[PDB]
């Protein structure tokens, strides 16, 4: 009996997490049975905070809590309704930890678009109906903040489609002072943003099917304009309206179409704004502190940091995140150095030049801790490997001596590191999430001191010890003399004698890695379990954590190098003599989903089948801000005829040569169904046969406990077909 | 014949079958396209002049799609930029052009985009319908006149039908009706305000960024259904200052208390129009005739002249009451109605005199009066052997009713049992249009004397080219149940044996008043699966299927969804047990209505075909349009028939697809059926976890027309049937 496709559609063996919140420097609560506790990092030992009884008599059921800083309240999310990626709207009920009751006058109103709490006490933010209420106390009137909110118009305190799907990667447009003070906000105009309109069929009952419309800005089409408000909470009036200050955009901005891609607080008066073009590759770091006297905020142009790039666009996905120090006078900031590597920069407010302390033929990932004398990153760095994470302590007095916090560990089961850190950075636990069943460690700052281990999923592991489980090789080929990594799900009891099946699972989208230590159990693990399938994945040009030399490789060249890479790679696994070159199949997901329609139609001869799931077809159809920060802008006089090039219906033709199963979801707000109702017709204009399946009123996820169930058993028996398996 | 009629031969279509459309210009003469060239031939003696030359318009600079002469021959109107629309409906740009002077006509050119042009009946009067108001153009270059003011898009149709009147009623996008002598020009107007609008998504060309939206007026299933007002105008007293007065004919008292429809109008005399009323619940027509007075000005419409048409069994009509043929005086009319014994025969009426007397009479139907002259009446009926599927012209004196004669049953009884027939003005001379069993046949005939004067086309280009075709074979018969005679078909595979085992496919549709099983020749996917797979194709026709009686065909009256679905099942597994039908690959496939009927019997469990395919399939009939619905099912209400409505869906069986495979096709731009219904179907079938084959269509309506995605779903189809049926 090996891992099959009903174990993994059921979650049969279910990986054990461990999510822990940090209250304070020492105490972190734990979610056990459905009771919360409070367990001492120092010592260990718990204590309960609230019983799984406390809302016994409740009458709805939570989805999330949030518990007040401070910790005299607590606020309750039931009625939970998903919208985008992201975004999501619900109910919520404020519970006085103290009087044991349940706030009743002045309750949050129902549909609430967003809140969260200030960063300390109990002060309390949230929008609904696209406008920002503020409550001073849980049972006291909100004041209004913002009286423009308009649905699918303007958007205070949230952000709009494109800005949560391609920049925020979050509902959430409001920004706490790092006191509870001031309020930071954006204010998203759609206005004459263009519409997506694609019909929604609803329930069996449903007589006529309503028509979905959102604000969707498509390549080169009109974008939203944003601008950003900040306004004082220890000051608000019941009898007048509350004053919003609004912070503009340098004039290099103003000078066209631009972005605003981050916003981080660097002290209680001051605050960090990135702003960016819409021909990204130009940024623009305006910091701006208080000012007492007229009450305005006032960003020193003595103060700004250009960050502009020449090779490519600027940043991974958006410029990098601001971390300044206790005082707000100094600041670290990813960016990529002069080789093209990017690493932890080191800036001060006044001086336009920063200082890397770090550097080498690797990446820094992100910055996650920055006390006084050391500052705490994860990076790529260990034994060359990029699929790999690791924790590095540097010193602040000493750029070179870099300590490892992870790397020895358990070197054998443990080489993909991610880490969460007390308030003041006293204590840190290690999730380890591969190549071995996943690891939580709890250790002190102090001097880096191993606690205790919190989670070994050995539950999990006692299970696997019957089955039959696949191996993972992660290894490199050569491409032009410069080396690219990938990785194969090797059956169980794997054989070099014998010829196996080879299933391409890519992606291959801008700064994307599908060659990783991460240790998962997905359908590729019952394809090489249960099937006896090699399902390998490929990091060639364009993935990320490797320089710009890589990444920038497909800078304006989308569906190119990206494209005959995985070719190459597939060519190259082909001549392995476990592969049965006879049987390589390919497929891919969203981005993936184009690439591999892109490769279907290459007339290669490589791959005899593939699977596209919610492809791109045109980069006209995608949205903006991601289309063009690669591609640029559809015009004749910018790079309009790449676009053209670059579609996928333009190579219909040669799907005659292999075997062709298009997916997508009837409501994909995402990559609209627009893009696969394109595909099918060219394919259908030049006689090419294929496989298709649509689901109805399903988005770019396809996650509903029906429709994944249905897509993967719809997609296995087209692999057993295609590989001749019973 | 080492060769055999393959997939390629029916896509491509190698094998043409070629006809011989004519257009009888006068009792006469007709008009008849040679090559490119357009020809006008002599009845008597088969003599032909040329009225038009391929070298006339050879410069005109557009693609003319069709033209369109005058009854004098005065003018010509051409056709060109066409642009489909609905079924019947489309938009074009016009021209004429002056025969006696050989000059495109330029002084106040018809508008483009103009939705329905047509002549008088005689002369050149000249009435266009341009943004839904009605024009009249008395000389084809002389300005028009603005009969009606009030054209809205998608909310007032003046001289159109809106997308029910369309497809459900009149069949045609057309709602003019002129006198003989043109004097009067009968509209009607339509008022979809208050309609719900059915809204999908069209994707056009690649160079298309965002996708358009199509919002269509259409009333589904219990919604509100357009209003319709009826008018009559002189076409002689224009004032052109004052314009017109539209002249309004009022609903009789019985129809106007709720909503109802108007479902015929026919010109009775140079004075004289009858008008036929349908209610909401189909099933209460009223007929009313009425005159125009010559002193006010008036039309009037008196309850003497006034006719009653109901049923108690089921709805009025095959799909809508009978046109009523009237005579010279136009004081009575011949119409075809229900006997008393569930049959529908002709019935002579008198304009004041209820009682209608039947000319005919017998266990079968009449298709249709054909032409009425002072003496004899042409009609075709199913009557000939007895045979539901076979179509013949008879003619009945109009004094003596024993002297019934069929004039096609014996032309050629071996490959001609089907006929089709057009008659010229004054019915003079007839041509017979045979479609089948054999090669159709043309011929022309004289009604003076009835003898067979000279064969248009025989076909016989086609019967040379298929010698060395291994062609299928088709055999017309019948099975019993319960007592009833209920009439099937098979398309035999060449060298058909029984000591073998044959793949057999039930092409279904199984609509009301129906019928899939006849006697025409055809060449489609079903001879390529006969010819070169070897599959048996049958087709059955019980219950539910017109042509056979009331009794037959008012038995799923108000139950759609059950005897349609049983009687399918039922022959299949009487066909199943015939002995060379494999009971290990036998499958079923329809479209539309098909598809509704293919997908029910997949999911009745019944458990007899191995796969299925359904192409744009009804779901529930909540989802279909009204008038066509509820005919069949009355309102979809508590007090009425709600309780079916639910019981009828095809998703409440989603659970017993799990046994068979099922294909569903669809057209993304299906504005008949919409697309809404597939989706539903599949996410029926997602929620209980059962695998199954889709295929979606993008921009493909209901017909699936298109030259690239035609010859795509039969490619499609054709793997799926040879999979399932195990074929190389
Ligand atoms: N960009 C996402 C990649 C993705 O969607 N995949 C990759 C693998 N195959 C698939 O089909 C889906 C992941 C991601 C999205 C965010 F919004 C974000 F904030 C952070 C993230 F890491
Ligand atoms: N829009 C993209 C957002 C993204 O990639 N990231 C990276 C991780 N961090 C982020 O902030 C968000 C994801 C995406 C790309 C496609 F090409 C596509 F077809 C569909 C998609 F969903
Ligand atoms: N109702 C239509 C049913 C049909 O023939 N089918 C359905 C499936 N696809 C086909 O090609 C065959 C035919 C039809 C006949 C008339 F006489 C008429 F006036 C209007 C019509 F629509
Ligand atoms: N709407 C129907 C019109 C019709 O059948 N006729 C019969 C021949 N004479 C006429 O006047 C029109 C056709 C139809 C029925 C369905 F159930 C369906 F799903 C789709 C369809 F197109």
């Amino acid at each position: 009996k090996t891992y099959t496709l009903t174990d993994y559609l059921k979650n049969t063996y279910r990986l054990k997490l461990y999510s822990l919140r940090w209250i304070s420097d020492h105490e972190y609560l734990y979610k056990q049975e459905n009771n919360i506790l409070v367990f001492n990092a120092e010592y260990g030992n718990s204590s309960v905070f609230l019983e799984n009884s406390t809302f016994d008599e409740f009458g709805h059921s939570i989805n999330d809590y949030s518990i007040s800083p401070d910790g005299q309240f607590i606020l309750l999310e039931y009625n939970y309704v998903k919208q985008w990626r992201h975004s999501y709207t619900a109910s919520y009920d404020i519970y006085d930890l103290n009087k044991r009751q349940l706030i009743t006058e002045e309750r949050i109103p129902n549909n609430t678009q967003w809140v969260t709490w200030s960063p300390v006490g109990h002060k309390l933010a949230y929008v609904w109906n696209n406008d920002i209420y503020v409550k001073i106390e849980p049972n006291l009137p909100s004041y209004r903040i913002t009286w423009t909110g308009k649905e699918d118009i303007i958007y205070n305190g949230i952000t709009d489609w494109v800005y949560e799907e391609e920049v925020f990667s979050a509902y959430s447009a409001l920004w706490w002072s790092p006191n509870g003070t001031f309020l930071a906000y954006a204010q998203f105009n759609d206005t004459e943003v263009p519409l997506i309109e694609y019909s929604f069929y609803s329930d069996e009952s449903l007589q006529y099917p309503k028509t979905v419309r959102v604000p969707y800005p498509k390549a080169g089409a009109v974008n939203p304009t944003v601008k950003f408000f900040v306004v004082n909470t220890d000051s608000l009036s019941s009898v007048t309206n509350a004053t919003s200050i609004q912070i503009t955009a340098p004039a290099s901005m103003l000078i066209g179409d631009h972005y605003l891609c981050d916003v981080t607080w660097a002290t209680q008066e001051r605050i960090s704004l990135q702003w960016l073009r819409r021909i990204q590759n130009y940024s623009v770091m305006d910091i701006c502190d208080y000012d007492e006297s007229s009450g305005r905020w006032n960003c020193l142009v003595a103060r700004q940091h250009i960050e502009m790039s020449t090779t490519g666009w600027v940043g991974r996905f958006r410029p990098s995140e601001p971390h300044f120090t206790l005082d707000g006078n100094s600041f670290y900031k990813i960016i990529s150095n002069e080789e093209g590597y990017r690493h932890i920069c080191y800036f001060q407010i006044d001086k336009k030049d920063c200082t890397f302390i770090t550097k080498g033929t690797w990446e820094v990932i992100g910055i996650e801790a920055l006390t006084s004398d050391y500052l705490y990153y994860i990076s790529n760095e260990y034994k060359g490997m990029p699929g790999g994470r690791n924790l590095y302590k540097i010193q602040l007095s000493d750029y070179t001596k870099v300590t490892c916090l992870s790397c020895e560990l358990n070197p054998e089961r443990c080489q993909y590191y991610s880490v969460s850190f007390s308030k003041e950075a006293k204590y840190y636990q290690l999730r380890c999430s591969g190549p071995g069943l996943p690891l939580y460690t709890l250790h002190s700052s102090v001097n880096d001191k191993g606690l205790r281990v919190l989670e070994d999923n050995s539950a999990l592991d006692k299970m696997l010890q019957n089955v039959q489980m696949p191996s993972k090789k992660l290894d490199f080929i050569i491409l032009n003399e410069t080396k690219f990594w990938y990785q194969m799900i090797l059956p169980p009891h794997f054989d070099k004698s014998k010829k196996y099946p080879l299933l391409l699972d890519v992606y291959a989208g801008p700064c994307s890695q599908k060659a990783d230590t991460v240790f998962r159990l997905n359908w590729a693990t019952y394809l090489a379990s249960t099937e006896n399938i090699i399902v390998a994945s490929f990091d060639g040009r364009g993935s990320g954590y490797q320089g710009d030399k890589i990444m920038h490789a497909i800078n304006r060249r989308l569906g190119t190098f990206e494209v005959e890479d995985q070719i190459e790679a597939a060519r190259q696994f082909s001549k392995m003599g476990f592969v049965d070159n006879k049987r390589i199949a390919i497929w891919g997901w969203s981005y993936g989903g184009y690439v591999t329609s892109m490769v279907l139609g290459s007339g290669s001869g490589v791959f005899k089948c593939g699977i596209a799931v919610a492809p791109v077809s045109r980069w006209e159809y995608y949205d903006s801000v991601y289309t063009e920060r690669y591609m640029g802008l559809p015009t004749p006089e910018d790079n309009l005829d790449h676009y053209r090039n670059s579609t996928v219906m333009s190579r219909a033709e040669n799907f005659k040569q292999v075997e062709y199963l298009l997916i997508h979801g009837t409501a994909d707000d995402n990559v609209h169904f627009q893009q696969s109702a394109q595909i099918s017709k060219a394919l259908v204009d030049v006689g090419v046969d294929f496989q298709a399946m649509w689901y109805t009123d399903e988005d770019h996820g396809i996650a509903s406990s029906t429709a994944h169930q249905h897509i993967y058993t719809h997609m296995s028996h087209f692999i057993k077909q295609c590989f001749s398996l019973p």
